[PDB]
DNA sequence: GGCTCACACT
DNA sequence: AGTGTGAG
């Protein structure tokens, strides 16, 4: 039986990462409560991004500025940057790139997000397991690692750090320092290696993240949630039958929608340790063949999905929402949008083209009438030729034209509640 | 609520 | 080629 332990896989999230480009750049931002906010002139702004200070308050992600103020009101904001009357998210796309380079210099990076990236640990691991070989791991390698599930069994333990600590103490006492092949040896060389990691880029960057180490991507990413901010959880392969005990389906990677909730109603159970009652054959009778094989072994902790080496997104793309009685009822309105987003476009595809050595060759164009659920409610596109944003606009406009429901021509019926452009099929330049 | 991204399915 | 789900 396979245990899926051959891997050392890490997953690094930058501390609520928006704001803290912001306090850098900001000094009185610092140690404060703060959110940074896009749009300011309609109810103080959308908040998408919340400090740790602010979060005590019960400031979210999902609220208006104006609301956040009254559960908090000495909240400070910073503006995202606007650009064409478009949010630009520039500043953190380039503070991303910051980290990700710092994170390359250890190992192969999948790019996650924009603020997170996965690490295959184990070709490092096997390098350092050699050159400290016979060597004991000091408890003061890792003095920010958390080691799931323990401490266990029998005034120090009131205090958080005194708990940290004695976990981690009985999970060193365990390990044995002979036995290159140990997977729990494994984990706990990445989780020093991730200590690294994690002091370089703050000490290069003044960023602080959190980090998750396990076997696979699934658990790395939910240990990595387990003890933020500016901490790390371990995540061993035994610690996963207690630890799946309690945990709500919803919680684990590709689980937060849809399927997970058909899992939940399907089968009726809650959490994901109950997923290893079904035979194999069971799940994908229910949920296909391929998220059944996925589900089995998920859930007693196995998962094969490699970390991709991608440092780069493979798409570039700009779009812009136009709710309610600001939908586009014009041809002229629709061109100049479209003019808009394409120009931020080029301007973002020329410097990938001299960053990247890369050029994109198609153009995507999508759009959405208003009175239609879908999000997108139409989708094409067409060639890229040239990185010229009159062209471009030209060019999307020409596909969605017919589109319009409107007689006379001038006028855009149903108007647009939103447009969106975006540049694929990338090559070799 | 808003701006982005990746990927499975057909 | 075009649609839909999931996420950050
Ligand atoms: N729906 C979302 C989610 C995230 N983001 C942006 C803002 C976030 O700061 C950044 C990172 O996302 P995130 O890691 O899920 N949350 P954040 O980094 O702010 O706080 P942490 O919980 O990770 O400490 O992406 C966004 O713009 N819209
Ligand atoms: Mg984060
Ligand atoms: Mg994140």
């Amino acid at each position: 039986m396979a245990t899926g332990q051959d891997r050392v896989v890490a997953l690094v999230d930058m501390d609520c990462f928006f704001v803290q480009v912001e306090q850098r750049q900001n000094p009185h931002l610092r140690n404060k409560p703060c959110a940074v906010v896009q749009y300011k002139s309609w109810k103080g702004g959308g908040i998408i991004a919340v400090s740790y200070e602010a979060r005590a308050f019960g400031v979210t992600r999902s609220m208006w500025a104006d609301d956040a103020k009254k559960l908090c009101p000495d909240l400070l904001l910073a503006q995202v940057r606007e650009s064409r009357g478009k949010a630009n998210l520039t500043k953190y796309r380039e503070a991303s790139v910051e980290v990700m380079e710092i994170m390359s210099r250890f190992a192969v990076i999948e790019r996650a997000s924009i603020d997170e990236a996965y690490v295959d640990l184990t070709s490092a691991v096997q390098e350092r397991l050699q050159k400290l070989q016979g060597q004991p791991i000091s408890a003061d390698l890792l003095p920010s690692t958390y080691i799931e599930g323990l401490p266990q069994g029998p005034e120090e333990t009131v205090q958080k750090e005194g708990m940290r600590k004695q976990g981690l103490f009985q999970w060193l006492d365990s390990l044995q320092i002979d036995n290159l092949t140990s997977p729990d040896l494994q984990l706990t060389v990445g989780a020093v290696i991730v200590e690294e990691m994690r002091a370089a880029i703050e000490r290069e960057t003044g960023f602080q993240c959190s980090a998750g180490i396990s076997h696979n991507k699934v658990l790395a990413k939910l240990a990595c949630g387990l003890n933020k901010p500016n901490r790390q959880t371990l995540v061993s392969h035994g610690s996963v039958p207690q630890l799946f005990s309690q945990m709500p389906i919803r919680k684990i990677r590709s689980l937060g929608g849809k399927l997970g909730a058909s899992v939940i109603e399907i089968l009726g159970i809650e959490y994901m340790g109950e997923l290893t009652q079904f035979t194999e054959s069971q799940l994908q009778s229910h949920f296909g063949e391929k998220n059944g094989s996925w589900l089995y072994a998920m859930c007693r902790g196995i998962e094969h999905d490699p970390v991709k080496p991608r440092q780069l997104p493979k798409t570039i793309g700009c779009s812009k929402n136009f709710p309610g009685k600001t939908a586009l009822a014009t041809r002229e309105q629709v061109q100049w949008w479209l003019l808009q987003l394409a120009q931020e476009l080029e301007e973002r595809l020329t410097k990938d083209r001299n960053d990247n050595d890369r050029v994109a060759t198609q153009l995507v164009v999508s759009i959405r009438v208003q009175g239609d659920k879908r999000l997108s409610s139409l989708r094409r596109c067409c060639a890229l030729t040239r990185y010229d944003a009159h062209k471009m606009s030209h060019d999307a406009f020409t596909v969605i034209k017919n589109c319009n429901t409107s007689g006379i021509q001038t006028e855009w019926s149903p108007p647009l509640t939103m447009l969106f452009l975006c540049a694929t099929k990338f090559s070799a330049s």
